[PDB]
């Protein structure tokens, strides 16, 4: 084991988890997994998840919101540096009153562009949809809104954020 | 020893295992390993087998689901991401009444194409495999067998309901 | 330490062992390492090696079941996903009454061509193979000739036709507890 | 596990860390990685950042400074070899009192120009530009100098000795013996 | 972990530290990590640097020796194989009376060459004349000789440099 | 230049053109430039195009396929080796008359699988329809057998291609 | 020398030119550079340029455009294969009436991100490229600013039909 | 170009082409090249093919024959060292009269097992099925053997020398001085 | 050969010459070589230098500036895509009333960072950058000063406001036959 | 084109062949290819072939004594530095008369040691024992003493050679 | 070949060299090459050697120096953009009146270390004879004293033009087009 992963595997007995690259099924795969085995530890406890990603595909990041919303104890999620596309889902998918912003992070929207390619499409058309939806229900925005902000590449500070409802805090001070 | 290795293994301790890729002879063996491993150290506790695994090789999944039905216990699967092909097999070959796909989860079916030997002799056991997959995947999912050849052939694709009710699972597990 | 490694060395103190890739100098070494290990540390509770391997070089199965053979402990084979060539030869060369194959395992014969000195290496295959034959003949109970002709051919089996044809003793669906 | 990395981990035991190459995601997210370990496994217990880096990104550098301030215990900082850029920015970011700078250190003020995400240029300029203000803000804060100086003072690559340091503001003492 | 990094380890265990490379700024924040830990795991008790480099960047040397001299502890030095440029340095800049020489050890003099290019030269002008003047302390020679040395790359033997003044015995036996 | 491009080159000369693997976007550019470079020099002398692929993309087969139909000259086919998805859509391109079968060739039909992904889709499903089409046309089959046949990777021996209407020609002897 | 290389340049000597790759500087350093010397040899015959490109850097595509407008021949272009971004305006920017479209050629309008200088100068610049990129494809196409930039924004696509309609081009050659 | 792409392509303007490797697509299609350029060039001129190829592909080898057979020049096939599976095939697919084997010459029999394109594997082996069965067919009209013996042959992979190969039908000559 | 060196080539045969790159010692002297060769083969014969270039080391730009100077010829210069640092500082060097911008070309002021001993470099460093701002000033007829300024705030130009700077002497929509 | 394929194929053009390395398929092929060119060029005029080769496979070079044989015009060999095993053999199948030895080449003696392995292992006792007897007819020798040298890895001067019956003649000057 | 080799290549036609990087036993060879060439095609006419180089290895430029004595021809040097070490050496050992300065040219001097690659006290021995040398030539190039030579070599004195014609490295300071 290296430093770096013998940080985060302490971090990970701290019940803290990191989600710091871009979004797809290796480090879906992954997270779901330190997930899955910290809920296996202790389902009473809280999980830590500090987001500093660009995002990635739609499909990794529903897994890894599915595997979340599996878990039974809490999961806070904290803007670290940077939550774009299903980083920014991700941060709004926490859990109600535990979603953190760094005072300097910022959240961009966007909207991902994504066998045969027929199929490929239908399934993506279906989770994208589904997407809007439930970013809508996480900073019960109108889809509308959402939709319309994600097409235009809107990006928030940790305030606008905060007033439009990614996060319910911004940790200005001694956390 | 990595960090993706080592919560594996740690899971690995709490009886629960991954299929996170596509499928071939080196994964098979690790997870037939696993599988043996787990079944080894307890013949009485459930073995949980998440899926999100894009399917591969008819050999490979027949040699898991072997080991599946070679294990004493039960293992319960999960449809975590993606289950196509063989990864639709294997969740389907769980262990009735612990077969669960997650709310965003992907069912899709695949008639594999195949492809040190004679091509007359692979071509004769991928076709006794083959035939042997749909009768399974029949008898998983209660349906016909011209309904899974069908479908199989037209790359039909289930979501998490559309899956429940075709038989790939018994149950959505939106919260544990 | 892996993954896999770490998985392996779990079933190693589990005495199963696996073959699960072409058979070579290499995986010969490391086999017969295993063998004589779980040997040495308990010569009274049996080796479980469960094959899936496309087969490979004679002389290295030959290495691997002389091994087996010396080993005091009984050998239980499991034919897990194929078992080809030498990995047919191994299965069999199990201890008998403790061969297993799996309901979708198969087993498909095959002669080899084998490939210093080329005279030099052209006598020892020649012997080599003979003795191959005679002791999958051994291992069957068929005769000499049916196993030839059947390896020229390329004959494969599925688990109860290995049932039938003598490579196996049992076709194990479950485990029990 | 290797030689460097074990004297880190043993050094992260006694709350040391160390920030000896130029800031980026990686860096980032690992530094702030251990503060957020150190901050979990007692939060009374001051933490020892040791400074001797070129700098960098600048989003990187606030996201450990927004880590730092985020760890409810002390952060004392050592500028140790050389502070530039977010390096200066992170040494002068320590807990009031407890910046230190050893006798030959050397403190660079410098404003990066920034720049390669998957996004549109317009976007990434405007971040810059509001991230880039906060950053001369805050070194006026931590300084106790005024914005005009600090912007003046970063366009000429002003740099400073110890001493000049101590004078300055980035520090609070020069540990010459402990 | 590798033998040579296990060996290391534990002599870091026993309290000892090499220098056996150039000395760079990676070597130099590993160094100074080592020294760090060293003084937190124990103020009181002495740390031995063994030192066979061929030198490196003056910045780098000074961090550590920084480290150094920040470390409460006396910190004991030993010319093992060659202790040129950098090496002569943090040989010298040992705790007076545990500065060693192995018999066969060679110590160096050497000047070396050394964002914007000013500003990198008026910093490593700095540092150079600060690193001429504490070799002048250390050594108890005049600045004059240490620069006039320096520019012809003098090099001394054990014997030499223990007359010049880089260290204060020459241990044949422990 | 190596022997084979100098080969190939020589044979240029004699208005003789390989495609003799997978169809790209390149391949595809350096097949079109060929055919105009020789449809610049002389306009009157047919060009052959011999052809061993298991085809590609549909785009660049029909980018190869409008470069054919703009050449004012006859482009004969020969189906060489295998003209496989789109290496048998430009075998049956061919000048109707001059389109040649070795008497070893194989035929494959394939529905190829195949910016935004819904636009490529789009797209697809529209040049895959034309293809569809063209194919048709030039065997003289129905679209539903195309399309039918398509999907179950039907093949052709020589002979069943001359009988389906791929080649207009099988050289048993002596061009 | 390539047999590639080798088309190419007798191509060239044919006074024709391919864009047949995404636009970067080093493209269109060598694309500008074909356009000289063709140029050069003879001012009075027209140059024949093939685009089957993704497109690319709008810096590039308008210093490809600039040396265009600077050759005093016309310049004939042929929508081959696909023509997106800046490969759509390298195609509206030929010659008027000798802008021909293959008839499965697709052209596709797309607004680019942009992306050893300061981050706001190249904003700047950036932004004052891309209105003028705008204002050139409004007037190669006929088409108000509005409903280019409006397209654009969509990722409006175009089959050679449309195409025509819309205003890239004035031809679609069936035959030659 | 190289030395020895010059002396083969020296030796192409004297018509005169190499089979010195294993057949396979690449080779076969340069191989096919060659013979349609020296058959457009001249159509009257003979074409002498050497072989010392330890063969391949079935479908490779059938498309050089058929590229042969296209060819209206007669073809002289000269087995110079080896002449394995297609080598052979090759070989004994000569201008009856201008198959040529060099004294110390080897002719190996062999039936290849074939075997991975973008495919199904049972239509690849339908297909192998097929060309498999019409290189036996053309085998035996080539050499004048039964059917039978030609596969009975190919089993037990025979091999013949010179003399051996001219008595069993491969070649029609053996050249020993020119 | 390859097709571009080939065009590259065709041109030189032309008297043209490219700036499509970075200025560095490399391209620098290969500019200077063609310049040379160029000047060798017909001194009273213009050359052509169209600039794409984003600049780079000013002793390298110098070079070539030198070898600009040194050739009898006069140096026609294009500002044909982007002009930045030594790019435009070459781009302001060419035969007054021969400097060209194309309509969207872009020039871009702005002052290296530069970068034997430290000390001597830094000497030579300073030198030559003074000696840049002085014929910068020389070429465009602004202040010193302004030069200076300018450069320190990485002041860009469109075609029309590098033509008023002083840059340039023409913008060139179109050539005549 | 490099300068060593142009000095080979300028000496292609002067009628000559070089053997400067290993004998293996590949330069087989190429210097069999080489020979049928300068006998379709000409075959009325001789063709040189220098050696310098350490030797290789017996089927390669017996590819390459048929191709010698085939050609009608004769074929002088040289021994320039070092005739091994099938070198030795090639320089030895030259036309009698016209066999050359440089004054200090060595020629050496030796048994190589060379589908299913029994075809391969038949194949090759066939082309061995071919071998030794053209050997023997080459130097006039019994075909016992061939195989007892090569045994023994008998190696020769160029004197030595010459009697032994490997060249015809030693040519201190042209 | 390539557009740089072709342009070289097309200069050495018009009798004009290039030195634009380190001086090496490779660039060496090649160099000696091109000097003996153009000597042995033509030994009346000049040969021009234009140097950007920032010198190398004195052994390597002492054979490129030998060489260029060796050439009957009359060799004008031109310092281009850098002359240093043993690039500067070269350029003072041109034809004594054709030896020019561009305008904005600089000329270092620099003693080098020669160092490792037999017995290491041979290579010293061998490197010291040569070095005394190099001093000696370029005393006898420049007109200044030797002792003065080693004492600007020491302390790797730099020249503009100006400050090199006047030290003698050159004759001219060609500002204009000759």
């Amino acid at each position: 084991l290296s430093l770096t992963d013998s940080v985060y595997e302490r971090l990970l007995s701290e019940r803290i988890i990191f989600l710091g690259s871009e979004v797809n099924d290796e480090i879906a795969n992954r997270l779901c997994a330190q997930i899955l085995l910290l809920a296996a530890e202790d389902a009473s406890k809280d999980i830590s998840l500090y987001i500093n990603s660009p995002g990635g595909s739609i499909s990794a990041g529903m897994a890894i919101y599915d595997t979340m919303v599996l878990a039974p104890c809490d999961i806070a999620t904290y803007a670290m540096g940077m939550a774009a596309s299903m980083g920014e889902f991700l941060l709004a998918a926490g859990t109600k009153g535990k979603r953190y912003a760094l005072p300097h992070a910022r959240i961009l929207m966007h909207q991902p562009l994504g066998a045969d390619i027929a199929i490929q499409a239908e399934q993506f058309a279906v989770i994208k949809k589904e997407m809007f939806r439930l970013n809508a229900e996480f900073t019960g925005q109108p889809i509308e809104r959402i939709e319309a902000d994600s097409d235009r590449d809107r990006w928030f500070t940790a305030a606008e954020a905060l007033e439009y409802g990614f996060v319910d805090h911004i940790i200005t001070r001694a956390h």
